[PDB]
């Protein structure tokens, strides 16, 4: 309650402290940035009243989403003030991307608490879910009154992210992929710490999960768990094509029912599956509905044998061999 009611009495203008942060770029930001609000202003109402159809709530919901940007503005730029050159100081406020994502972040707390959500605002601003991923923790971090119900919608909107939004097509995660820690400094990178930062938060979140299946289904073959961790790693970092308009706990599943077959093990996907289901955010449709090729999705049975199989068939085969792959480091 204490934050809404801040933006409630809060100015619709940036502070003059903010200002004066304004006044200390070599470039200053603050008339984009002025131009950038009224600008988006004027298509966040249309693309509501588009969505919620006829019935000045979409109005005041911008509204209040642009006093918290401002307000957890200041409050990031304070450390960062101390962080960086006077160069880049000047380079962050002059980012287009990390502006927008600020903004998208405000506006979805507020959209959130007045409950159209998450992936919605996305959409709307035009922006990669990659790119507003490298805002949240920051975001939250420079904003001591978010309840912890909103920390937690944050959190899961970042998890959503790494499990399936940042590896949509066209996502601009591939092309860094191709290629080879604040807020500020993934936005300052030029066209990676934004790579591995995520990748490694990916991998804590992908073995967590594991971890408890595992736990719930293989105790009685507790060796199973590092190797099938492996298989899962290795997947995601050398055959990350796989996850390409496809989600993370598919690839999870497919790696258990992939190891246990090729040690001879009893582990029908119909147990993994039915197993999966009490994992707290657990959406049967993952595993009813998997691509496959060129916009064709069957159950994930068909595209482990179809796909999965087919590319990683010569890699499971080995952890059968007299010399299995090393085991991959738990995160």
């Amino acid at each position: 309650q204490q934050l809404m009611m801040i933006l409630n009495s809060a100015s619709d203008q940036p502070s003059e402290n903010l200002i004066s942060y304004f006044n200390n770029c070599t470039v200053n930001p603050k008339e984009s940035i002025l131009k950038r609000v009224k600008d988006i202003g004027y298509i966040f109402k249309e693309k509501f009243a588009k969505a919620v159809g006829q019935g000045e709530i979409g109005s005041q919901r911008y509204k209040l989403g642009v006093r918290l940007y401002y307000r957890v503005m200041e409050s990031m730029l304070k450390s960062e003030e101390e962080r960086l050159s006077i160069q880049n100081f000047s380079k962050l406020l002059n980012d287009n991307i990390f502006h927008m994502s600020l903004l998208a972040c405000a506006l979805e707390v507020v959209m959130a608490t007045y409950s159209l959500s998450f992936p919605w605002i996305l959409n709307v601003l035009n922006l990669k879910a990659f790119d507003f991923y490298k805002v949240i923790e920051s975001f939250i971090k420079a904003e001591g009154n978010l309840t912890r119900e909103m920390i937690k919608h944050l959190e899961r909107c970042e998890h959503r992210i790494m499990e399936s939004f940042a590896w949509l097509s066209d996502s601009p995660l591939f092309d860094l992929i191709k290629q080879s820690h604040t807020a500020a400094d993934m936005y300052l990178e030029p066209v990676s710490t934004s790579l591995s930062l995520f990748y490694k938060k990916v991998y804590r979140l992908a073995y967590l999960r594991l971890n408890t299946l595992c736990e719930r289904l293989l105790s009685e073959h507790p060796e199973l768990e590092h190797i099938i961790w492996t298989l899962f790693q290795h997947t995601l970092q050398n055959e990350y094509e796989l996850m390409r308009d496809r989600h993370l706990d598919q690839i999870m599943m497919c790696s258990m029912y992939g190891i246990c077959k090729v040690k001879n093990i009893d582990l029908k996907f119909k147990i993994i599956v039915t197993a999966y289901k009490d994992l707290p955010h657990a959406v049967q449709e993952t595993f009813k509905r998997v691509l496959i090729k060129e916009e064709e999705y069957d159950s994930i049975i068909v595209f482990y044998n179809s796909v999965f199989m087919q590319r990683l068939k010569t890699n499971i085969l080995q952890y059968a061999s007299t010399r299995p792959p090393t085991l991959a480091p738990i995160p």
